């Protein structure tokens, strides 16, 4: 006969215990009980977005920067389906995002309820099943606690990923016992390497004449920046990153090879494909297409390929491994450090990036969209701070960075947050700067305004002999005016001097800002030629 | 040894035979062979949109207005997932929309390909399965013709609905035999009622003292407007429509009851729930929540319920039927006519709508979005022309009408096309007005700008005691400035006199136009109080 709360309040309180601070989303009729519970608790802050997709991107960005669980909510039917791309990006980047969706009342199942979201209508649980680690409808109020804890355990254990919890509106306000647990009670710790593997890796490094490390996005998921650095310095092993793993290692460090793979650096290409690397250590990379120059066989080391991954299904997928370590990257690096120590043995886009480099403070978190910004950002921007380069290459969704940067700023309010994005990507999700204006979230968007789809335009020229154009706008979008309409200060930049001033002004603001940069659509970005050939 | 074409060209030619005139979408690397084929044939025209969701909405609007198949295309991964909401609305409204998605080349399956869209990545085929009649990956170039015909047959047969065809990029340019068929060779006709059921309905009508017809959106799917009108006039039976079925029967006609159900008219409510209707004929309605005032038992007739539906699974779902006719609505009505004849026996939103009624030509196609616009359009606008009221109430996705109106105008270029939409819905998909500017598509958007989520705000007041606000913008969006930024002429209207002038100007343009109307968020729309109780 214990203390009761509503099922949806229990859910909110259990999220509190996980350190959730924001819920991104858009309300709707069957979702209102969740908002009622949030506003009654006055701890988690709801963020109203313009599109549920932007809500999901924001939760994804909040999660990646905070290292915590991101949470978004959407209503029945088209609310939840609008979130899908963002959940699919969290899925492809191994980001823990919880999507809470509403469901009609049980008494209306199979009758043609408004936005019915069951097997009889638009089956949200089945739609999200392929791109979540778990997609389930809460069957009864009594199971809310167990299912919530299950979702939280599943999102953040093993390879992190998103969760979809669907909540019938009548279940939401049923009374349940107030049963909230600390996170350590309902999820376990991280896997470590075996003693044998540590000793074998140590020995391989001791005898290696040209070892190398390829560090991927798993370094960020494992929060292993300081261990990777210590390990690299203790051994003298040079470190390349994958494109998405950029900022896992300080690119100004003497041991940094830069980025290997798409839009990468000749320094890394020469070191890793020259045939001289005898021991290659892959840490937290899935070794997909862009990470390997389309599975280039020259990546194969001459003595041993060591691959460290928390997901056992990634080990040896595309390259045969000699030491396949199923463990968390941070636990592995710590063990390796323990073993080795104890032993004792328009404007040219490049100018834009350069100008950004000269003005952005060192602690800036840089979000980069998908488009030619990828090449310019990955290739030309020097990332010195751990985790400060945020790019969603798993799915490479246009508009991801446009919205994710807002969630990032909420996760790191003390740090400058800048997003480098294309104009077509900004047309997809740029309305979200209104969300930044509404909540006074200071982010700076730099729009490479080349009047259309640059990467597609170059593909038409280089692969289809300019036979057709389905990439250039007849009239460019005026982002300054668009920003103005959404209540966000803006600057237009047609020269480097103009850009430098704009950036300078933007950084000093305590509100959001947009910089519309004039850029030529014909400019060939770094690495695209090789990619075309 | 007969002529061969590429698989993707075969697909384009087979869509030509179905009368497809536009393909809405956004290009991407694996999708480019489709665009190459389209541009080489110069009959189907590609329409570049701002978001793949807007492309799916446009295909949906094109399909509903044209009575033909709508086609949208998206690239791998996030391109396709961005379309999902629009496809889900086609599914909920029984609209034939074909979504063509690209897939990576087969040689990269399971290796971590860029935007890999297989079971090993983001599994598009399984994601779309719940909201399509068919979702399949073309396994070989040789099967392109059969799979295409299968898709076209499936979309437009039985209860119409959307299809997802996923095309591996390497298959796209393999040679295949040039084999194109007219639609009648690979899909059949419509089913008719049995003579026994026709005679039974005729007898029930001949003896009925207070008959009524409730006509739904199936009337449009069957293109049965003239047969419905002739049937009602022949029998003297008054006709109500469902909300979504509005414009299936001329609302100025002496036999019109108006709309029954959500935001409907008292005339229809009095007639149908009085208990005096003895024979009720439901034609092409799924009898969901809004169609039945939450399955009101008083809708039950006292003698006989007759239900006509092409989908046998809808017949008798929520109300027991006495005559359940599985047939096309147009074939059934023609049969009934043949039998009976042979026998021989801010600004207040209501003022906005009145001004629209006071200027719009009779042939105007009115798209109404989802939001309080539903209530104002359904209740206050008098629809006289068959099919000229276009509302997507199956899923009621915000932003649907914003984009669907562009496809509608392309389907009926000689007719005025106007969209009545809320400001939050325009923030979700309003960027598509740049698509209308790019192609010079004259559509008029009327934005009810109440500075936030009107229906949600009223729900907070009437169901949650104004305890919280997650609905009002701190600073409303300036849609005239946004339109200007996107190259679209615009007007701001704060009085009915300004609005009338704006509409007049808008109708005379041969370019798109946006009208930003000041509206009080507090006004209670017709039918809301009833829904609240
Ligand atoms: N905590 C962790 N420790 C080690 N590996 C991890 C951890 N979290 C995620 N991973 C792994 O890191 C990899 C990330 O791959 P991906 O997201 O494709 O980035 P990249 O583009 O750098 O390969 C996955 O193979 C995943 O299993
Ligand atoms: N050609 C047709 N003839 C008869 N009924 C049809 C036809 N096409 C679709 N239908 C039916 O019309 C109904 C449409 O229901 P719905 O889209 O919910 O509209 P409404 O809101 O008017 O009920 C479905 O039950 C579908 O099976
Ligand atoms: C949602 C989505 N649709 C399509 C693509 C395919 N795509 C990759 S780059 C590109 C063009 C991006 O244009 P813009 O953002 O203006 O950048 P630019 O390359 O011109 O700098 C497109 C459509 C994608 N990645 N995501
Ligand atoms: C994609 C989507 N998200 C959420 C909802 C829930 N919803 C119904 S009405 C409404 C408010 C719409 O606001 P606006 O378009 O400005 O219209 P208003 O009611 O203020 O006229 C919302 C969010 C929805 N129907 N579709
Ligand atoms: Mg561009
Ligand atoms: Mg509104």
């Amino acid at each position: 006969s214990s203390k009761t709360v509503t099922a949806v309040e229990l859910l909110v309180r259990q999220m509190e215990a996980e350190g959730v601070s924001y819920v991104f989303g858009i309300p709707g009729g069957p979702l209102m009980p969740l908002y009622e519970a949030i506003f009654s608790r006055k701890k988690i802050q709801p963020i109203l977005t313009k599109h549920e997709e932007g809500a999901a991107f924001m939760a994804e960005g909040y999660a990646r920067v905070s290292g915590k669980l991101g949470v978004c909510c959407a209503t029945t039917g088209p609310g939840a389906t609008n979130a899908l791309t963002g959940i699919a990006c969290a899925y492809s980047d191994s980001t823990p995002v919880l999507l809470l969706t509403a469901q009609v009342g049980t008494a209306a199942f199979g009758k043609g309820a408004l936005q019915e979201s069951t097997v009889h209508g638009v089956d949200l649980v089945s739609i999200f099943s392929p791109i979540t680690k778990l997609s389930v409808m809460i069957p009864t109020a009594e199971k809310m606690g167990e299912m919530t804890r299950r979702a939280l355990r599943t999102a953040q254990s093993g390879r992190p990923g998103p969760i979809h919890l669907n909540i019938p509106a009548d279940i939401a306000k049923h009374p349940v016992p107030l049963e909230v647990f600390p996170p350590m009670n309902y999820r376990g710790g991280k896997p470590a390497p075996t003693i044998m593997d540590v000793v074998r890796v140590a020995e391989l490094i001791f005898h290696a004449k040209r070892p190398a490390i390829l560090a991927g996005h798993g370094i960020e998921c494992a929060k292993a920046w300081e261990e990777l650095l210590d390990f690299a310095e203790l051994t003298g092993i040079p470190v390349a990153t994958t494109p998405k793993g950029k900022s896992s290692f300080p690119e100004n460090h003497a041991l940094s090879l830069g980025v290997f793979g798409f839009a990468g650096h000749q320094k890394a290409t020469d070191y890793l494909l020259s045939g001289d690397v005898d021991v290659l250590i892959v840490i937290g990379s899935s070794l997909g297409d862009w990470q390997t120059n389309s599975w280039d066989p020259r990546l194969t080391p001459s003595v041993a390929l060591i691959q460290i991954d928390i997901d056992p299904m990634e080990i040896g997928k595309n390259y045969p491994v000699d030491v396949g370590i199923n463990a968390d990257a941070s636990e592995t690096l710590k063990a390796l450090i323990l073993c080795i120590r104890s032993s004792g043995k328009g404007i040219h886009p490049a100018m834009v990036v350069e100008a950004m480099q000269n003005r952005l403070p060192a602690d800036t978190i840089l979000f980069v969209d998908n488009g030619s910004c990828i090449n310019w950002g990955v290739h030309c921007y020097l990332a010195q701070t751990p985790g400060a380069f945020q790019i969603g290459l798993g799915l490479a969704a246009m508009g991801h960075a446009v919205a994710a940067a807002i969630g990032g700023k909420l996760a790191a309010p003390d740090r400058p947050v800048v997003a480098l994005v294309g104009d077509a990507a900004f047309a997809m999700n740029g309305m979200e700067i209104h969300t930044a204006a509404e909540y006074k979230i200071p982010v700076t968007w730099i729009v490479l305004n080349n009047g259309g789809h640059g990467l597609v335009h170059l593909g038409e020229q280089h692969q289809f002999d300019s036979k057709f154009d389905i990439s250039s706008f007849r009239k460019s979008i005026d982002f300054c005016k668009m920003a103005e309409s959404l209540g966000v200060k803006s600057y237009r930049a047609e020269t480097v001097e103009d850009f430098d001033a704009a950036l300078k002004g933007a950084l000093a603001m305590n509100t959001p800002c947009l910089i519309d940069v004039q850029v030529d659509i014909d400019v060939l970005p770094p690495g695209m030629k090789q990619r075309f050939d």
